[PDB]
Formats: C-alpha cells, structure tokens, sequence
C-alpha cells in the first residue's frame, strides 16, 4: 500500500484516561478506559493483498 | 369540613433532598430522601363525607 492520510487512517476520537481510583476496605480499584474505531479505506484501489503466503 | 390548625394537620419534617453521587465501575447512583407524617385528626366530628354523588 502507500501511506497517505487521504488513503486510509485510524481515528481515536479520546486517548487513554484513568477514573479516580475507588476505595474499598484497605485496597483501591482503578478503571481505565479509550474508544477506538479500526481501519477505514477511503481508497479502495490503492491496496494490494497477497494471500495463500 | 371546617378547616383550621386545630382539626387536622399534616406535618413535613424534612424537605426533599438529595446525596451526593456514589461512583461505581462506570456509572454513578444517586439517592432521594425525605420524611412525612400523613393526616392527623385530632377531632374527627368535624368532617362529613357524602358517599354515592
């Protein structure tokens, strides 16, 4: 393929966070969380697969 | 009836009010609370009830 903006991207539409950390008893338990979308191919013909290697 | 203080009354101790927010994994819980009584009468000849109209 050829690397191009305007060929294909990855959106990540908030980055890598972490909520305040929850107590119970004596320990803490922290969450953390992202979103994400995959890969999106504006361009269709600027992509070649080889399979069967 | 004949309405006055001294008949019959209801009472609210406490308004409503609300806690703060208790978090969890992802979400969050939010709880209501109030306090009431419900009519009293404290004399009772004073009230005629009409029934079948």
């Amino acid at each position: 393929y050829e690397k191009n903006p305007m060929n294909m991207s990855i959106e990540i539409p908030e980055a890598f966070n972490m909520l305040p950390a929850q107590p119970k008893d004596l320990h803490f338990k922290v969450p953390c969380t992202s979103k994400c979308t995959g890969l999106t191919i504006y361009r269709p013909m600027t992509i070649v697969l080889i399979t069967g290697v």
